[PDB]
C-alpha cells in the first residue's frame, strides 16, 4: 500500500499552516527555533529526544499563527513550505522559517510531544 504521510507508529506527523504574522515592524512565522543538525543533542532542549537532530520549535507564537494552527514547542519539523526541514542547521532553518518573505507556508511535523519516547533527562 502506498503510504503517503511520514508517520510511522507511534509519532505521528501532523501538519501546520502559518499564516503571516506582524510582529512590531517584521514579518514573522510567530514562532522560534533551537536548531537541527548544528545543535548537540547532548545538550539540547528539545534534541535530547532524538539524536537523529532536526529543527525543532523552541517558542511558538505567543498567541499567534503557529499556536493558532498546531506548531507546538518541541515538535521537530520535518516539512516547511515544500522545502523539507529535515537535516538543516539552525541558520538555513532560520532563513526559511523566521524569514519575513514568506506568508503562508505548509508545514509537517512530527510529534515529539510523546510519552515513552523522549528519555527522561532526569526531568521526569
Amino acid at each position: 500500500g502506498s503510504y503517503i504521510p511520514g508517520q510511522p507508529v507511534t509519532a505521528v506527523v501532523q501538519r501546520v499552516e502559518i499564516h503571516k504574522l506582524r510582529q512590531g515592524e517584521n514579518l514573522i512565522l510567530g514562532f522560534s527555533i533551537g536548531g537541527g543538525i548544528d545543535q548537540d543533542p547532548s545538550q539540547n532542549p528539545f534534541s535530547e529526544d532524538k539524536t537523529d537532530k532536526g529543527i525543532y520549535v523552541t517558542r511558538v507564537s505567543e498567541g499567534g499563527p503557529a499556536e493558532i494552527a498546531g506548531l507546538q514547542i518541541g515538535d521537530k519539523i520535518m516539512q516547511v513550505n515544500g522545502w523539507d526541514m529535515t537535516m538543516v542547521t539552525h541558520d538555513q532553518a532560520r532563513k526559511r522559517l523566521t524569514k519575513r518573505s514568506e506568508e503562508v507556508v505548509r508545514l509537517l511535523v512530527t510529534r515529539q510531544s510523546l510519552q515513552k519516547a523522549v528519555q527522561q533527562s532526569m526531568l521526569s
